[PDB]
């Protein structure tokens, strides 16, 4: 079996190979990529997203969210309080303020030390699920704007037509905004791009192993646990690597820097930070291999976790038994 | 000046000139299609839209809207009054049923009286505004899920950069289902796919015209146009052809059948009905002509109006002056 130690693997294709984006993925699963939860693909030297940055300061942030943090600093949840809306160009500015900027650091590992030890004491600002595309339509390869779409894969792999659309979104970020342990809608894979300015640190759990994150969750967040057998789904709970070395969960980081391609795994969980001013793009995405994951998904029922208009007719179509119930929570 | 008194003209691209949209709609523009307000385009024999329609049955219709009528026969509104979620399967056979079903006709002529007599007196459900397309994704021509976005266009054309995003909508029809008289969001392009099943008949205004609708409307609906200045945006007015006709509004008539396009130009006013059970695909589109029409579109204010998450972008950068009430609205 390829990468048994399930470690996070990164690509290089040639321009030849980033052609065609379902067989590249196809390929770095045969070589085991899919057994870390993540990999990261740098683009050939002779790609680009799109010509300059110089003209995206007049983008809104419609509800910038402050992520304000209880608990204590390896163990916490935050939620989203929301903010007035700004300009990109206004968000830039925020970011770059003496209370939100990036302090001085050594290194990457310096820097994520810091975070860990301060980041509750902090309430950063993330523009977060702002739907659209900073591709040029131009690009024609790996354009996360122009990928099959996941409701044309199910009709492909099942037979069956439905309801659906399947878009891009952007995420601003600044020093210490987080994004909470969780695996995607229905443990989807998703692709992030980092189009743009100061880097993001990645945690991830191998897919074989995430049960043991659920249940660590459950022991460290036992009210929450009480309200929701899935309450990760949520995105709202952070535990620290330091935690889990402490409890044997075996997971693995990396750092995303700008030009550069994530893919998350079906049943990856992930977490993560960025390290300064940032622009990233992501969606999910599907291929065959997804099919039994998405069968086999957990639900929050509660009614907690937001769901996508696409998200019916994948429970609908997928976990018939599940729907009434997660209907109810919808 | 080309097609001056503003007739709805009819094309039959070769599978060549079906290549490139753009330079299609472009061209019809040169024959003056645009002065019309709608064109229809017959695609050429060999193209088609997908292999079959035999396995749609499964979509949801999560919000099935039924269509009361008040007023008198010939100048009356409708509002929307929501009904539970039903299949495609179970619309299609609620369609056909003898509550609903399409009355024996002669034509299209004789089914048009018909409806103009007796559609206040019933209350047919339209499954409209479905996310989602019935394009296959290896149709690489007039795929309405694979167009330009508007929001590509205005970057081009004006070199800024804005969030959002375009996709396309389905609607299932049935007899006497109705849109009223309307033009699109910011005065739009649209363009309207039949898939399948029985006609859907449209009137439409020629856009240099437009205004005179406007004034017929406030005098036929006077409360309405007391609480809103642009109430025509709340796309519950009908007027008949007959009354147009004792009015002098100019205005002319199409019937589509399903295999045909439809596409309707920048404030070209328009309305229509199904004859029977059918499917509808539409989606909003831009041209660098298009620019000049967004910028002096009317907006609705007073809270009535729906609007998608593009529009912001659209009315703040086109519209600055007008943004401020407009968002209080919103
Ligand atoms: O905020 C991010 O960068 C991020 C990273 C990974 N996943 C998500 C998500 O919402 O799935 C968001
Ligand atoms: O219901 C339709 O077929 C239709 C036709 C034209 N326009 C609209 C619309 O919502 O713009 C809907
Ligand atoms: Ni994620
Ligand atoms: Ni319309
Ligand atoms: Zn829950
Ligand atoms: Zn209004």
């Amino acid at each position: 079996a390829q990468n048994p130690n399930c470690n996070i693997m990164i690509f290089h294709p040639t321009k030849e190979e980033f052609n065609d984006f379902d067989k590249y993925i196809a390929y770095m699963e045969s070589q085991g990529a899919h057994r870390a939860g993540l990999a990261k693909i740098i683009p050939p030297k002779e790609w680009k997203a799109r010509e300059t940055y110089d003209n995206i300061s007049e983008i809104l942030i419609a509800t910038p969210l402050q992520q304000v943090a209880s608990g204590r600093a390896g163990v916490f949840t935050q939620y989203h309080k929301k903010k007035k809306a700004m300009t990109v160009g206004e968000y830039r500015h925020l970011a770059n303020s003496k209370k939100y900027q990036t302090p001085p650091h050594q290194n990457f590992e310096d820097l994520e030390r810091k975070y860990w030890k301060n980041r509750i004491y902090n309430s950063p600002i993330y523009g977060a699920d702002i739907s659209g595309s900073l591709f040029d339509e131009n690009t024609k390869q790996w354009n996360l704007g122009h990928l099959g779409t996941i409701q044309d894969l199910l009709e492909k792999e099942c037979g069956v037509v439905i309801e659906g659309v399947n878009t891009p979104y952007l995420y601003f970020g600044m020093w210490k905004t987080t994004f909470a342990w969780h695996t995607e809608d229905m443990d989807l894979y998703s692709i992030n791009y980092l189009h743009l300015g100061e880097p993001k640190t990645w945690y991830v759990v191998p897919p074989e192993h995430g049960q043991r994150l659920e249940r660590l969750a459950r022991e460290l967040f036992p009210g929450s646990s009480r309200g929701c057998g899935a309450f990760l789904r949520h995105k709202v709970a952070l535990i620290s690597p330091t935690v889990l070395k402490e409890n044997g969960i075996p997971f693995n980081r990396i750092t995303q820097e700008a030009g550069e391609f994530m893919v998350t795994f079906p049943y990856g969980y992930h977490a993560g930070f960025n390290h300064g001013f940032n622009c990233a793009e992501a969606i999910n995405f599907a291929t065959p291999r997804w099919i039994d994951y998405g069968k086999m998904a957990s639900q929050c029922s509660c009614g907690e976790a937001r769901v996508t208009f696409s998200m019916d007719a994948f429970v609908r179509i997928l976990q018939p038994e599940r729907y009434d119930l997660w209907k109810r929570g919808q």
